[PDB]
Protein backbone atom coordinates (compact mmCIF):
# COMPACT_ATOMS: atom_id res chain seq x y z
CA UNK A 1 0.00 0.00 0.00
CA UNK A 2 0.94 3.37 -0.71
CA UNK A 3 -0.35 6.88 0.91
CA UNK A 4 -4.11 6.35 1.97
CA UNK A 5 -5.94 5.30 -0.82
CA UNK A 6 -3.71 3.80 -3.67
CA UNK A 7 -2.20 0.33 -3.53
CA UNK A 8 1.03 -0.93 -5.11
CA UNK A 9 1.67 -3.21 -7.89
CA UNK A 10 4.15 -4.14 -10.84
CA UNK A 11 7.00 -2.27 -12.49
CA UNK A 12 5.89 -1.55 -15.37
CA UNK A 13 9.27 0.56 -16.51
CA UNK A 14 12.06 3.11 -15.47
CA UNK A 15 11.35 6.77 -15.83
CA UNK A 16 14.23 9.45 -16.23
CA UNK A 17 16.23 9.28 -12.34
CA UNK A 18 12.75 6.46 -11.30
CA UNK A 19 11.08 3.18 -11.38
CA UNK A 20 7.36 3.23 -12.21
CA UNK A 21 5.03 1.00 -11.00
CA UNK A 22 1.16 0.26 -11.64
CA UNK A 23 -1.33 1.59 -8.72
CA UNK A 24 -4.63 0.82 -7.87
CA UNK A 25 -6.88 3.46 -6.20
CA UNK A 26 -8.94 1.76 -3.40
CA UNK A 27 -11.61 4.52 -3.35
CA UNK A 28 -12.53 5.12 -6.50
CA UNK A 29 -11.11 1.88 -8.06
CA UNK A 30 -9.17 3.40 -11.01
CA UNK A 31 -6.28 2.45 -11.80
CA UNK A 32 -3.12 4.87 -11.79
CA UNK A 33 0.84 5.36 -12.51
CA UNK A 34 3.30 5.59 -9.37
CA UNK A 35 6.61 6.77 -9.06
CA UNK A 36 9.27 5.56 -6.63
CA UNK A 37 12.40 6.64 -5.86
CA UNK A 38 14.82 5.69 -3.19
CA UNK A 39 15.41 8.01 -0.33
CA UNK A 40 19.16 7.42 0.41
CA UNK A 41 20.12 8.25 -3.16
CA UNK A 42 22.89 11.02 -2.67
CA UNK A 43 21.23 13.00 -6.21
CA UNK A 44 17.67 12.88 -4.67
CA UNK A 45 15.01 14.62 -8.06
CA UNK A 46 11.53 13.04 -7.53
CA UNK A 47 10.57 16.47 -5.02
CA UNK A 48 12.27 18.29 -8.16
CA UNK A 49 10.09 16.57 -11.10
CA UNK A 50 6.70 16.71 -8.42
CA UNK A 51 7.12 20.36 -8.24
CA UNK A 52 7.49 20.92 -11.56
CA UNK A 53 4.53 18.74 -12.05
CA UNK A 54 2.52 20.09 -9.54
CA UNK A 55 3.67 23.48 -11.99
CA UNK A 56 1.99 22.26 -15.10
CA UNK A 57 -1.20 20.76 -13.60
CA UNK A 58 -4.44 22.59 -15.66
CA UNK A 59 -2.67 22.61 -19.07
CA UNK A 60 -3.76 20.49 -21.60
CA UNK A 61 -1.98 17.02 -21.82
CA UNK A 62 -0.39 17.05 -18.57
CA UNK A 63 -0.90 14.10 -16.51
CA UNK A 64 -2.99 14.88 -13.44
CA UNK A 65 -1.41 14.32 -10.20
CA UNK A 66 -3.23 12.35 -7.52
CA UNK A 67 -0.76 11.95 -5.15
CA UNK A 68 2.67 12.51 -4.11
CA UNK A 69 4.54 11.85 -1.03
CA UNK A 70 6.48 9.75 1.03
CA UNK A 71 6.19 5.85 2.30
CA UNK A 72 9.14 3.65 3.54
CA UNK A 73 12.08 4.12 1.44
CA UNK A 74 10.90 5.75 -1.27
CA UNK A 75 9.54 9.40 -2.05
CA UNK A 76 6.28 8.55 -3.98
CA UNK A 77 4.26 10.47 -7.58
CA UNK A 78 0.68 8.98 -8.15
CA UNK A 79 -0.36 9.92 -11.83
CA UNK A 80 -3.34 9.07 -13.36
CA UNK A 81 -2.78 6.10 -15.44
CA UNK A 82 -2.56 7.29 -19.49
CA UNK A 83 -2.07 5.18 -22.77
CA UNK A 84 1.06 3.78 -24.65
CA UNK A 85 3.68 6.02 -25.38
CA UNK A 86 3.82 7.05 -29.22
CA UNK A 87 7.21 4.47 -29.28
CA UNK A 88 5.08 1.90 -28.03
CA UNK A 89 2.80 2.45 -30.91
CA UNK A 90 5.37 2.68 -33.49
CA UNK A 91 5.80 -0.45 -32.79
CA UNK A 92 2.73 -1.52 -33.06
CA UNK A 93 2.13 -0.01 -36.49
CA UNK A 94 5.37 -1.54 -37.69
CA UNK A 95 7.66 1.30 -36.88
CA UNK A 96 5.67 3.37 -39.84
CA UNK A 97 3.23 5.76 -39.18
CA UNK A 98 1.35 7.17 -42.38
CA UNK A 99 2.03 11.28 -42.82
CA UNK A 100 -1.54 12.17 -41.42
CA UNK A 101 -1.04 10.77 -38.17
CA UNK A 102 2.41 12.60 -37.86
CA UNK A 103 0.86 15.60 -38.71
CA UNK A 104 -2.06 15.37 -36.10
CA UNK A 105 0.71 14.22 -33.79
CA UNK A 106 2.70 17.29 -35.16
CA UNK A 107 -0.15 19.62 -34.06
CA UNK A 108 -0.03 18.93 -30.52
CA UNK A 109 3.32 17.73 -29.76
CA UNK A 110 3.99 21.34 -30.70
CA UNK A 111 1.51 22.78 -28.56
CA UNK A 112 2.48 20.78 -25.62
CA UNK A 113 6.39 21.90 -25.55
CA UNK A 114 4.43 25.72 -26.02
CA UNK A 115 2.52 25.13 -22.54
CA UNK A 116 5.93 23.95 -21.04
CA UNK A 117 7.79 26.60 -22.38
CA UNK A 118 5.05 28.93 -21.31
CA UNK A 119 5.36 27.96 -17.98
CA UNK A 120 9.04 29.17 -18.01
CA UNK A 121 10.63 25.41 -18.27
CA UNK A 122 12.50 23.27 -20.99
CA UNK A 123 12.04 19.99 -21.36
CA UNK A 124 15.35 18.81 -22.90
CA UNK A 125 14.62 15.03 -23.15
CA UNK A 126 11.66 15.13 -26.15
CA UNK A 127 11.41 11.76 -27.46
CA UNK A 128 8.26 9.50 -28.58
CA UNK A 129 8.40 7.90 -25.30
CA UNK A 130 7.78 10.85 -22.96
CA UNK A 131 4.43 11.11 -25.55
CA UNK A 132 1.62 9.19 -23.94
CA UNK A 133 -1.36 8.93 -25.44
CA UNK A 134 -4.39 9.72 -23.21
CA UNK A 135 -7.14 6.75 -22.10
CA UNK A 136 -11.15 6.55 -22.75
CA UNK A 137 -12.22 9.58 -24.06
CA UNK A 138 -8.74 11.07 -23.71
CA UNK A 139 -7.95 8.72 -25.93
CA UNK A 140 -6.99 11.12 -28.90
CA UNK A 141 -4.96 13.22 -26.75
CA UNK A 142 -1.34 13.22 -26.41
CA UNK A 143 0.45 13.85 -22.94
CA UNK A 144 3.61 14.63 -22.56
CA UNK A 145 5.75 13.24 -19.27
CA UNK A 146 9.01 12.69 -17.49
CA UNK A 147 10.07 15.92 -16.13
CA UNK A 148 13.08 14.92 -14.33
CA UNK A 149 15.36 16.68 -16.96
CA UNK A 150 13.10 19.86 -17.37
CA UNK A 151 15.36 23.25 -16.82
CA UNK A 152 14.25 26.68 -16.26
CA UNK A 153 14.78 28.86 -18.96
CA UNK A 154 13.73 32.17 -17.76
CA UNK A 155 13.19 33.80 -14.38
CA UNK A 156 9.77 33.70 -13.27
CA UNK A 157 9.40 36.97 -12.03
CA UNK A 158 10.94 39.08 -14.84
CA UNK A 159 11.15 36.42 -18.17
CA UNK A 160 15.35 37.15 -18.18
CA UNK A 161 16.20 34.66 -20.68
CA UNK A 162 19.11 32.47 -19.19
CA UNK A 163 22.74 33.46 -20.37
CA UNK A 164 24.34 31.76 -23.42
CA UNK A 165 26.31 29.28 -21.91
CA UNK A 166 28.31 26.23 -22.30
CA UNK A 167 26.46 22.90 -20.96
CA UNK A 168 29.27 20.04 -21.38
CA UNK A 169 26.80 17.55 -19.46
CA UNK A 170 24.78 15.83 -22.42
CA UNK A 171 21.35 15.45 -20.82
CA UNK A 172 18.97 13.54 -22.64
CA UNK A 173 18.23 11.00 -25.42
CA UNK A 174 21.52 11.33 -28.11
CA UNK A 175 19.26 10.03 -31.17
CA UNK A 176 16.82 13.44 -30.71
CA UNK A 177 18.92 15.57 -29.02
CA UNK A 178 19.77 18.54 -30.45
CA UNK A 179 22.93 19.36 -31.79
CA UNK A 180 23.09 22.18 -29.43
CA UNK A 181 23.05 19.58 -27.27
CA UNK A 182 26.36 17.35 -28.64
CA UNK A 183 28.49 21.08 -28.85
CA UNK A 184 27.93 21.50 -24.89
CA UNK A 185 25.59 24.11 -25.89
CA UNK A 186 23.12 25.29 -23.25
CA UNK A 187 19.78 24.25 -24.13
CA UNK A 188 16.78 26.92 -24.83
CA UNK A 189 13.09 26.61 -26.22
CA UNK A 190 14.36 25.63 -30.04
CA UNK A 191 16.35 23.11 -28.82
CA UNK A 192 12.97 21.23 -27.59
CA UNK A 193 11.42 21.77 -30.99
CA UNK A 194 14.69 20.83 -32.81
CA UNK A 195 14.39 17.82 -30.90
CA UNK A 196 10.49 17.48 -31.64
CA UNK A 197 11.70 17.36 -35.76
CA UNK A 198 13.72 14.75 -35.04
CA UNK A 199 10.98 12.63 -33.71
CA UNK A 200 8.75 13.63 -36.61
CA UNK A 201 11.42 12.45 -39.19
CA UNK A 202 11.65 9.39 -37.05
CA UNK A 203 7.94 8.49 -37.47
CA UNK A 204 8.48 9.53 -41.14
CA UNK A 205 11.16 7.25 -42.13
CA UNK A 206 11.08 4.42 -39.45
CA UNK A 207 14.94 5.36 -38.09
CA UNK A 208 16.98 8.06 -38.31
CA UNK A 209 20.00 8.03 -40.21
CA UNK A 210 22.40 7.70 -37.37
CA UNK A 211 20.62 5.07 -35.49
CA UNK A 212 22.84 1.70 -34.95
CA UNK A 213 26.34 2.78 -35.02
CA UNK A 214 30.53 8.24 -24.71
CA UNK A 215 31.87 6.53 -28.04
CA UNK A 216 28.57 6.30 -29.31
CA UNK A 217 27.75 10.15 -28.71
CA UNK A 218 30.36 11.29 -30.67
CA UNK A 219 29.74 9.38 -33.67
CA UNK A 220 25.89 10.23 -33.43
CA UNK A 221 26.68 14.12 -33.49
CA UNK A 222 29.00 13.22 -36.25
CA UNK A 223 26.49 11.97 -38.37
CA UNK A 224 23.22 14.51 -37.44
CA UNK A 225 26.45 17.15 -38.25
CA UNK A 226 26.98 15.32 -41.52
CA UNK A 227 23.70 15.04 -42.58
CA UNK A 228 21.80 17.73 -44.17
CA UNK A 229 18.36 18.48 -43.80
CA UNK A 230 17.65 17.96 -47.38
CA UNK A 231 19.00 14.65 -47.09
CA UNK A 232 17.64 13.82 -44.21
CA UNK A 233 13.97 15.15 -45.46
CA UNK A 234 14.20 14.03 -48.77
CA UNK A 235 11.07 12.54 -49.94
CA UNK A 236 8.64 14.20 -47.60
CA UNK A 237 6.96 17.46 -47.47
CA UNK A 238 8.90 20.37 -47.43
CA UNK A 239 7.04 21.75 -44.29
CA UNK A 240 9.62 19.09 -42.08
CA UNK A 241 12.45 20.23 -43.99
CA UNK A 242 11.00 24.17 -42.82
CA UNK A 243 10.43 23.12 -39.13
CA UNK A 244 14.11 21.97 -38.92
CA UNK A 245 15.21 24.81 -40.33
CA UNK A 246 13.31 27.55 -38.31
CA UNK A 247 14.08 26.02 -34.87
CA UNK A 248 17.84 25.05 -36.01
CA UNK A 249 18.13 28.50 -37.20
CA UNK A 250 16.11 30.24 -33.78
CA UNK A 251 18.18 32.62 -31.95
CA UNK A 252 19.27 31.38 -28.73
CA UNK A 253 16.82 33.50 -26.37
CA UNK A 254 13.97 33.60 -29.30
CA UNK A 255 10.71 33.20 -28.34
CA UNK A 256 9.26 30.33 -31.18
CA UNK A 257 6.80 30.97 -33.44
CA UNK A 258 4.66 28.41 -32.40
CA UNK A 259 1.40 29.75 -34.59
CA UNK A 260 3.88 29.06 -37.38
CA UNK A 261 5.55 26.32 -36.97
CA UNK A 262 1.78 24.44 -36.28
CA UNK A 263 0.23 25.99 -39.44
CA UNK A 264 2.90 25.00 -41.60
CA UNK A 265 1.69 21.04 -40.92
CA UNK A 266 -2.11 22.43 -40.67
CA UNK A 267 -1.80 24.13 -44.29
CA UNK A 268 -0.26 20.65 -44.92
CA UNK A 269 -2.86 19.07 -43.67
CA UNK A 270 -5.42 20.72 -45.78
CA UNK A 271 -3.51 20.42 -49.23
CA UNK A 272 -3.13 16.90 -48.72
CA UNK A 273 -6.82 16.81 -48.39
CA UNK A 274 -6.89 14.49 -45.08
CA UNK A 275 -9.69 14.08 -43.22
CA UNK A 276 -10.01 15.65 -39.77
CA UNK A 277 -11.45 12.79 -37.90
CA UNK A 278 -8.57 12.36 -35.84
CA UNK A 279 -8.00 8.90 -36.41
CA UNK A 280 -4.75 7.28 -35.86
CA UNK A 281 -2.50 4.45 -37.69
CA UNK A 282 -3.40 2.37 -34.57
CA UNK A 283 -6.97 2.42 -35.00
CA UNK A 284 -6.72 1.08 -38.46
CA UNK A 285 -5.05 -2.20 -37.35
CA UNK A 286 -6.61 -5.60 -38.29
CA UNK A 287 -6.77 -7.95 -36.40
CA UNK A 288 -7.65 -11.72 -36.20
CA UNK A 289 -6.47 -15.72 -36.04
CA UNK A 290 -2.69 -16.55 -36.09
C1 LIG B 1 8.18 4.43 -18.19
C2 LIG B 1 8.22 5.76 -18.90
C3 LIG B 1 9.39 5.83 -19.84
C4 LIG B 1 8.34 6.89 -17.87
N1 LIG B 1 7.09 7.10 -17.19
N2 LIG B 1 7.04 7.77 -16.03
C5 LIG B 1 5.73 7.74 -15.74
C6 LIG B 1 5.27 8.35 -14.52
C7 LIG B 1 4.29 7.73 -13.77
C8 LIG B 1 3.89 8.34 -12.58
C9 LIG B 1 4.50 9.53 -12.21
F1 LIG B 1 4.14 10.14 -11.07
C10 LIG B 1 5.48 10.08 -13.02
N3 LIG B 1 5.88 9.51 -14.18
C11 LIG B 1 4.98 7.05 -16.71
C12 LIG B 1 3.58 6.77 -16.78
C13 LIG B 1 3.10 5.51 -17.12
C14 LIG B 1 1.72 5.31 -17.16
N4 LIG B 1 0.78 6.24 -16.89
C15 LIG B 1 1.30 7.43 -16.57
N5 LIG B 1 0.61 8.57 -16.25
N6 LIG B 1 1.40 9.62 -15.97
C16 LIG B 1 2.63 9.13 -16.12
C17 LIG B 1 2.64 7.77 -16.50
C18 LIG B 1 5.89 6.64 -17.64
C19 LIG B 1 5.77 5.87 -18.90
O1 LIG B 1 7.00 5.91 -19.65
Amino acid sequence: RVGNRYRLGRKIGSGSFGDIYLGTDIAAGEEVAIKLECVKTKHPQLHIESKIYKMMQGGVGIPTIRWCGAEGDYNVMVMELLGPSLEDLFNFCSRKFSLKTVLLLADQMISRIEYIHSKNFIHRDVKPDNFLMGLGKKGNLVYIIDFGLAKKYRDARTHQHIPYRENKNLTGTARYASINTHLGIEQSRRDDLESLGYVLMYFNLGSLPWQGLRQKYERISEKKMSTPIEVLCKGYPSEFATYLNFCRSLRFDDKPDYSYLRQLFRNLFHRQGFSYDYVFDWNMLKFGAS
